[PDB]
């Protein structure tokens, strides 16, 4: 009965940045035409929400972050079609609006309706949907998953199977098809290859899962953190290597080891000097690095370019390369399928009310992810 | 006869940096086991040689240079199966050595028995075959065409029909085979495709040619001189832009002449700076930016990662992305056959005693290619 209202439910609200989140009452209007208010059910805590915290991802403060989650919905706005009240739905960083250039390309999904180039933290409409203390509030990506609501753009949200597990599945809106589809889709992994991951976190931990689905025969893991290993040979990893235990650069290592460079390398971490080393650590002439992490603000690499012109392949994804609303129902129908598996990535399990505590755990590096229920 | 002997014959020696080629006697050592000796008919000048001049590309000095050529076996090693006295040839500066890692890769083409890695001027075998004034002499990437005589490995060598004009296919062995592969092979330029294309001298010419025989429906060509603009659009130009003429950088102008980026973009010149420009002025979702031209020693770009993590896919080649020796016979079959024309890249044809005035027009920008002729 809540339809055409404005909800008055919780939400995490950042004020500032290198601050706790703020778990409390938000105002969010009702859908405007093309728009869909939905209920959350569970979100997680993907690395790139704590750079909005931490100041490496920019984007308009104060803010509702957020953007790996999944939800029921509660009402719709004027003229939407492609979900009813009551649909199982994933919320979509990265839109698909059908028309433009990128939508209309075979390989792009990078639509130019996203948030995430210039960010301005509203809807599509240049407005926000969120009151705080009597306050506006800014959008995250579109999307604004850490509230009991959000309102989303429809360009914005994929209605999913109806049976789907949302406590799961949530990761389907993120750090899973991140880095599957690194693997599969970006890089193209090939059959009996050698690839090399650096980072093991949730997203890296993906990149493992595609490059085994794809067949390579040498997977090798780079962390700092040694107890990510465990993990990471649990999914795919046939090797890890922590950097901090060699003399030489790693990699010089990881070219020794490969027999003279990797097939495929990926940098699942966001830091500039890895960027540079993941290409290096690739074959010269045939080799393909492929960067997920996600680069401090503003910030430039410096590398020397006849790492490309010997023959390497340079390239980035946002999402895994999928098109998000095509992709998302599909790779939630292959989940239920049991053709890949979510659980690995699931290290532990809070309310919404410790968003803090699940935070901490990010930031200690003890967890994957922690996936948080409303 | 000549095989088995010492042949003293007339070669353009670089002495030093930043001097004159200097015109003089040399002694050419017989070939050794799987060695051939050539002699030379016709030579381009590539600004590859140039850069050797310069000091943009490091090499061993003194040597002779030169690497764009085509000649006829004088004699022949043993061991030698693959061309025999009498045959035309084409010197191959990317070796297939048919054995390495690379040379078995579907895609790869930059042997790993290759000397422009890291240059040392030699022969496989470690020793020189010229000799001046009594001081032995470097090769320049196995081929060394400033000569009348050259001796190069077998691995380093291409039979191709004998009915070929020599005069003309030496562009085979590289500017032609660059430009047309970095278009048709490396970037796979498709149908309808808008192309950019820096650089209008033979190496981007014959990119030009190669993203018309792909397709493309535009074809911006982007250079300082003007001068070098009619040729362009005889060769498939739509449009040619100098950057000198705009008040915006050239990646802002291409981007909205292309209503928000180009398919494929080419770097063809040899600059840190338009490399990153190429890569920006590509659809920054889906573009594909090709680095051809050769970077200044030891120095890096600067770039913003973000360029390639919202989808773009950078990557250079050497020698167009060509297998050289499976390919350089297929190329000169192909020209025979009427498929390509190289007339459009060849400005100047002179004696090669006047090697140092075919640099001049090199430099001065009034070529394209000149023809060396022994
Ligand atoms: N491209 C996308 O769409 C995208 C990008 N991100 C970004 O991916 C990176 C990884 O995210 P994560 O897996 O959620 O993060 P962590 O759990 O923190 O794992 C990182 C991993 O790296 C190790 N590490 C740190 N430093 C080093 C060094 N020097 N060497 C080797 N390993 C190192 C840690 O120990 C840890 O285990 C992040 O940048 C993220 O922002 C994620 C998802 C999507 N995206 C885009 C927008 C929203 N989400
Ligand atoms: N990758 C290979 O295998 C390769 C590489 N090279 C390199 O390609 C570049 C171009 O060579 P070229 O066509 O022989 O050179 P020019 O005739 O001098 O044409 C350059 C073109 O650029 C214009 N220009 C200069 N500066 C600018 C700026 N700032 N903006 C726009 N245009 C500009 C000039 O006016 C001129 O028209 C070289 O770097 C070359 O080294 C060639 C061949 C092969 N290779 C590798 C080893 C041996 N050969
Ligand atoms: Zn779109
Ligand atoms: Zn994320
Ligand atoms: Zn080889
Ligand atoms: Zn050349």
């Amino acid at each position: 009965s809540t339809a055409g209202k404005v909800i008055k439910c919780k939400a995490a609200v950042l004020w500032e940045e290198k601050k706790p989140f703020s778990i409390e009452e938000v105002e969010v209007a009702p859908p405007k035409a093309h728009e869909v208010r939905i209920k959350m059910v569970a979100t997680g805590i993907c690395r790139s929400d704590d750079h909005v915290v931490s100041g490496t991802l920019v984007t308009p403060l104060p803010v509702i972050a957020g953007h790996e989650a999944a939800g029921i919905v509660e009402s719709i706005g004027e003229g939407v079609t492609t979900v009813r009240p009551g649909d199982k739905v994933i919320p979509l960083f990265t839109p698909q609006c059908g028309k433009c250039r990128v939508c209309k390309h075979p390989e792009g999904n990078f639509c130019l309706k996203n948030d995430l180039s210039m960010p301005r933290g509203t809807m599509q409409d240049g407005t926000s949907r969120f009151t705080c203390r009597g306050k506006p509030i800014h959008h995250f990506l579109g999307t604004s998953t850490f509230s009991q609501y959000t309102v989303v753009d429809e360009i914005s949200v994929a209605k999913i199977d109806a049976a789907s597990p949302l406590e799961k599945v949530c990761l389907i809106g993120c750090g899973f098809s991140t880095g599957y589809g690194s693997a599969v889709k970006v890089a193209k992994v090939t059959q009996g290859s050698t690839c090399a991951v650096f980072g093991l976190g949730g997203v890296g931990l993906s990149v493992i899962m595609g490059c085994k689905a794809a067949g390579a025969a040498r997977i090798i893991g780079v962390d700092i953190n040694k107890d990510k290993f465990a993990k990471a040979k649990e999914v795919g990893a046939t090797e890890c290597v922590n950097p901090q235990d060699y003399k030489k650069p790693i990699q010089e290592v990881l070219t020794e080891m490969s027999n003279g460079g990797v097939d495929f390398s990926f940098e699942v971490i966001g830091r500039l000097d890895t960027m540079v080393t993941a290409l290096s650590c690739c074959q010269e002439a045939y080799g393909v690095s492929v960067i997920t992490g996600v680069p401090p603000d503003s910030q430039n690499l410096s590398m020397n370019p006849m790492l490309l012109l010997s023959g390497r392949t340079w390239k980035g994804a946002i999402f895994g390369g999928f098109k998000s609303k095509d992709s998302v129902p599909k790779l939630v129908a292959d989940f239920m399928a049991k053709k890949f598996a979510l659980d690995p990535l699931i290290t532990h399990v809070l309310p919404f009310e410790k968003i803090n505590e699940g935070f901490d755990l990010l930031r200690s590096g003890e967890s994957i992810r922690t996936i948080l229920t409303f």
